[PDB]
């Protein structure tokens, strides 16, 4: 069932307004519908003929913005009781009672319509259902701090002029914003030659200038409005003035628009101020997708293989113990890899060593400084020897302190030279400071660490990375600690002290440990109790009436074929045992007296015991009541598997012919149970269960089929 009737989750549409309905009672006499109102019932229909639920309970957050946003625009507005009366039917459309807390959390972040209420919610409902692991307060949690995501969206929401050739990311609307600024950048020494009234007035120069230079290609003016398509961190990281001082290679004028831009900024958020309403949406919906992967890697990680490896108290010594081209081959062919901290010290070493790297197999260094999102073409460039490759050029500037050797234009230089691979591994979303929130530093590492495991762990591949100590071992994360590059890649830490000395990095205990968090005002569990929803649906027979013949794949299946026969040959004693057959019902709940009685003879029949199985179900019962029906199974164990032994199926709906003891794997066995009873919402414990344990054993109390709200 691809939307039950019978589900929480169904989001139904009966107590939520038609447009026709809200035309009528949002009607003013004298007021013909404006813009604002109109879109609003463009909205409502499309609701209304929404399928998918997903796309619904999204375009039902974007309604309750539009709302939001009307009622903050015409506070005085008469068609106010209506929308309000609106909005209040979309919020319990979407949000059960159960879900009180869930639902403060999620509105309370601003934007209704931005994807990140469609996103939370949709998880939400996952982690009730348990399909997701838990996730939701978390996610919430990042969200809540994320300066984009948390933000109130004052940015562009206008069109695009069709001249522009590169995808905008951010708009300035009035050029005339800049006049408005604290500074005279026009006054200054290095524009007097230009002799411009206004900042405004430099504007249209800078670019042109910089744009011969190579620098700030995705910029254009059109009608007075600002246009631009490199992204506020890549900006960040190539104008500065180690890279942008004067009459130096890129000259001033990529930081002066950088600063001005800044400065029209004020103590709004980047993208809050200047983004696209669309590039805004996508940056919200992609923040979340890539944090909940990230989570999702840090899930029962296991530390032993690292830690029985580089763990040992002792390691540091048994590291420095060795010569330093022990070490070097030590590293690479058997370790098949190593890590150093991003110092210029480490790169230094490295370098001094290089051709020890080289001889012992050495076929790429990657590194977590640069990010490959932007500059791992104009990479490609410089290794063969072509000049387009600017952006890359005055990042590393920038990492050098605007030296003109420095470190990490060497080791880039280097791999040039000796043919050796490089490779950036560093993402450039939300990699701009300050990193003072655990959640934002963990968004980060993440993406290095997914790109690192992507394109480093190969098995023809020896390689050098260099990163930030944080980036390096275990940090903060959700829940658990979240493993560092050098754990994920099976390598050791290491860095160069300020006296040469190049020495292990030690996974440090206080590193490994969860974030610190405060319990979400008044927040619930989600995840369900202990056990199993089988399914928000009916479930039905398929292909008629089971039997032995379609019984047998998944016998067959649940185990190894060496183990095949020995299976089948427990299942005929257990089916040809007379005290077994004695025990034999088909009386309606008979399983609570029979299923302790063949877990007996199963133990007397030397079969080691399992633990048994018990399911409960929703079954409509006479005027729109919901009984709960139950069934419960002795199992024996064998192979590390359970096998339910079922002696009293019969009490069930069943081929003519059919066996009296059933025998499946326990979920196999669940299903079938499930189908032949068409069951509503059932929910299995792996657990036999007798007397007032199985006779008010039921599923979790949401599942439990109820009416939608009304009106
Ligand atoms: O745009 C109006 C306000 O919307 C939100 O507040 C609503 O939703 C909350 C959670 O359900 C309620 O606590 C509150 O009573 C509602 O008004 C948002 O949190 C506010 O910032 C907005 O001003
Ligand atoms: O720029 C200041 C304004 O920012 C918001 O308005 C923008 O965002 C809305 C939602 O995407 C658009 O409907 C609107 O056209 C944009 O200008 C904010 O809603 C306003 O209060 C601010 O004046």
């Amino acid at each position: 069932l691809g939307g039950s009737p019978y589900s929480p989750f169904r989001i139904g549409l009966e107590g939520v307004w038609t447009p026709e309905v809200l035309k009528a009672r949002a009607s003013v006499i004298g007021k013909p519908i404006g813009e604002s109102y109109k879109r609003i019932l463009a909205k409502l229909q499309r609701i209304h003929n929404s399928n998918i639920l997903d796309e619904r309970q999204g375009l039902m957050h974007e309604l309750m913005e539009l709302i939001d946003l009307y009622e903050e625009s015409q506070p005085s507005s008469e068609r106010l009781n209506a929308f309000r009366e609106l909005r209040t039917q979309l919020e319990k459309a979407l949000y059960l009672p159960e879900m009180e807390a869930l639902k403060k959390q999620i509105l309370q972040i601003p934007n209704k319509g931005s994807g990140a209420a469609r996103f939370l919610l949709r998880t939400a409902m996952n982690e009730m259902a348990g399909k997701t692991s838990e996730s939701t307060a978390d996610l919430i949690r990042f969200a809540l701090q994320d300066t984009v995501i948390s933000a109130p969206f004052r940015g562009y929401a206008g069109a695009i002029p069709e001249a522009i050739d590169f995808p905008v990311k951010y708009v300035i609307e009035d050029i005339s914003v800049f006049d408005k600024i604290q500074t005279n950048y026009w006054e200054l020494p290095a524009y007097e030659s230009w002799n411009e009234g206004s900042n405004s007035a430099l504007l249209p120069g800078l670019l042109r200038e910089s744009q011969s230079k190579g620098m700030l290609s995705k910029c254009r003016i059109i009608e007075n409005s600002l246009y631009i398509g490199h992204s506020y961190e890549e900006m960040f990281y190539s104008i500065s003035p180690y890279s942008n001082q004067v009459g130096g290679p890129y000259e001033l004028y990529p930081f002066t628009f950088f600063s001005m831009l800044q400065e029209v900024q004020g103590d709004l958020g980047f993208e809050q101020a200047f983004a696209t309403r669309n590039f805004f949406n996508t940056l919200v919906s992609d923040r979340l997708s890539l944090m909940e992967n990230t989570m999702l890697l840090t899930e029962s990680f296991d530390y032993t293989p690292w830690d029985a490896i580089y763990g040992d108290i002792n390691y540091d010594e048994q590291f420095a113990a060795m010569s330093i081209n022990e070490r070097i081959e030590k590293c690479m062919n058997t370790y098949r890899g190593v890590a150093f901290q991003n110092s210029s010290k480490s790169i230094d070493f490295f370098l001094n060593n290089l051709t020890t790297f080289i001889d012992n197999g050495l076929t790429e260094i990657a590194i977590s400084d640069l990010p490959y999102d932007i500059v791992q073409q104009e990479i490609s460039q410089f290794l063969q020897g072509s000049n387009e490759w600017k952006t890359l050029d005055a990042m590393l500037f920038n990492l050098d302190k605007g030296d003109i050797n420095g470190a990490f234009r060497k080791l880039l230089q280097s791999a040039k030279d000796n043919n050796i691979k490089f490779r950036a591994i560093g993402h450039s979303d939300n990699s701009v400071p300050p990193f003072n929130n655990p959640y934002k530093s963990l968004y980060y590492k993440g993406n290095i660490i997914a790109e690192a495991i992507e394109k480093l762990d190969r098995e023809g591949q020896k390689f050098v990375v260099f990163a930030d100590s944080s980036l390096l071992n275990s940090t903060p994360g959700t829940g658990r600690p979240m493993p560092g590059l050098v754990q994920y890649l099976k390598i050791p830490a290491t860095v160069v002290d300020s006296d040469g000395a190049w020495q292990f990095l030690p996974d440090v205990a206080s590193s490994r440990v969860p974030i610190e968090v405060t319990e979400l005002e008044n927040w619930q569990v989600l995840t369900p109790p202990q056990g199993k929803i089988l399914g928000l649906k009916q479930f039905k027979l398929t292909a008629g009436f089971p039997t032995e013949q379609s019984r047998l794949p998944l016998l067959e299946n649940s185990v190894s074929e060496d183990l095949r026969e020995e299976l089948m040959q427990k299942i005929d004693a257990i089916k040809n045992d007379v005290k077994m057959n004695s025990l034999v019902c088909m009386e309606a709940g008979s399983s609570d007296s029979v299923s302790p009685k063949v877990a007996a003879r199963l133990k007397d029949m030397g079969l080691e015991a399992g633990m048994g199985a018990s399911i409960t179900w929703w079954r409509r019962e006479g005027g729109m009541e919901f009984s709960h029906q139950m069934h419960t199974t002795a199992s024996f164990k064998f192979a590390g598997k359970e096998f339910a032994v079922d002696a009293s199926h019969l009490q069930f709906v069943h081929d003519q012919l059919d066996t009296t003891i059933l025998i499946l794997p326990v979920d196999d066995w669940a299903l079938e149970i499930a189908q032949r009873n068409r069951a509503i919402n059932p929910f299995v414990e792996y657990v036999s269960k007798t007397g007032n344990m199985l006779a008010l054993f039921m599923p979790p109390l949401f599942t439990k089929p109820r009416l939608t709200r009304a009106l």
